[PDB]
């Protein structure tokens, strides 16, 4: 057991790897593409860069690694393979992890059955991470990677185009349906061929939103406990949520629809990545017996404040546990 591994200069700093991985092409913790020999797959290598410099390095370091383990789904990334050179943990200082090649994102005007069916695969992932109680928070173009089949991936990885507005309010308290603002806007997009809200800033971000959505109704208002938010948004001229249809010329009646469920001032009135994929809009796709859901994914794991040298072994341990996927 132990592969046999070589080394090499790339972009500025040695890599040692696996035999199995070769032609090592830097894209870039650093990243290179590589083919893997073993199983016949393009792969992306990340080498950490300066993954236990200090607690809160070592803490995300560790942090990181058990979220990409935990995830095991179509529409999700996951980890292939994570190794370290070092045969001891006296030894430990390097971490790779390894990925799926993805060979481009949404951001590099589409069909409708085309635009439902990434829409869907999104959802679908999408189901999976809030099934594990995470919020992804950061759903844009950039995070998905599609391949040529157009089979997409969520991505871990700033524009501000496809941010809920409560989290550009600094709401703290967010639901996970802050995610399916940013489906929304990404469809909506995909629709158009045009960012559907494209702030200089977040004042004028905010402002194309509700000139929209409209103003806040009383029943919103009612669940703001900001006394400055509510004081603000009061002095507002009230404007009327603008009709969908004629923002969204021409497309798919089913599709203006599902937008206007996601596209909600309220988070709880979102329509859920669950709700959404049994949306008449993927008819063709949708299979209740085919959207899996995750275990519960402990996050406690992170209100601790250990010593770098127990993050560290707590790495250690993740590396040498992997299971590789069969
Ligand atoms: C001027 C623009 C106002 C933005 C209004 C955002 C309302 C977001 O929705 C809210 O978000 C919270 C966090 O999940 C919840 O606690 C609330 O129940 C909900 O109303």
């Amino acid at each position: 057991e132990r592969p046999t591994f070589y080394r090499q200069e790339l972009n500025k700093t040695i890599w040692e790897v696996p035999e199995r991985y070769q032609n090592l092409s830097p894209v870039g913790g650093s990243v290179c593409a590589a083919f893997d020999t073993k199983t016949g797959l393009r792969v992306a290598v990340k080498k950490l860069s300066r993954p236990f410099q200090s607690i809160i390095h070592a803490k995300r370091t560790y942090r990181e690694l058990r979220l990409l383990k935990h995830m095991k789904h179509e529409n999700v990334i996951g980890l292939l393979d994570v190794f370290t050179p070092a045969r001891s943990l006296e030894e430990f200082n390097d971490v790779y992890l390894v990925t799926h090649l993805m060979g481009a994102d949404l951001n590099n005007k589409l069909t409708d059955d085309h635009v439902q069916f990434l829409i869907y695969q999104i959802l679908r992932g999408l189901k999976y991470i809030h099934s594990a109680d995470i919020i992804h928070r950061d759903l844009k173009p950039s995070n998905l990677a599609v391949n040529e089949d157009c089979e997409l991936k969520i991505l871990d990885f700033a524009t501000r185009w496809y941010r809920a507005p409560e989290i550009m309010l600094n709401w703290m308290h967010y639901n996970q349906t802050v995610d399916i603002w940013s489906v929304g806007c990404i469809m909506a997009e995909l629709l158009t061929g045009r960012t559907l809200f494209p702030g200089t800033d977040h004042i004028d971000q905010l402002k194309l939103i509700l000139r929209l959505v409209g103003t806040p109704g009383a029943e919103l208002l009612k669940k703001i406990s900001s006394e400055s938010a509510r004081n603000y948004i009061q002095s507002l001229t009230q404007m009327p949520k603008m009709n969908f249809a004629n923002v969204f010329i021409g497309a798919n009646p089913l599709a203006v629809d599902l937008l206007e469920k996601m596209l909600v001032l309220d988070s709880d009135k979102r329509i859920t990545a669950a709700q959404a994929l049994a949306h008449a809009y993927f008819a063709q796709y949708h299979d209740p017996d085919d959207e899996p859901v995750a275990d519960p994914y402990d996050q406690s794991s992170e209100s601790r404040d250990l010593l770098i040298d127990e993050w560290k072994s707590l790495t250690y341990d993740e590396v040498i546990s992997f299971v590789p996927p069969p």
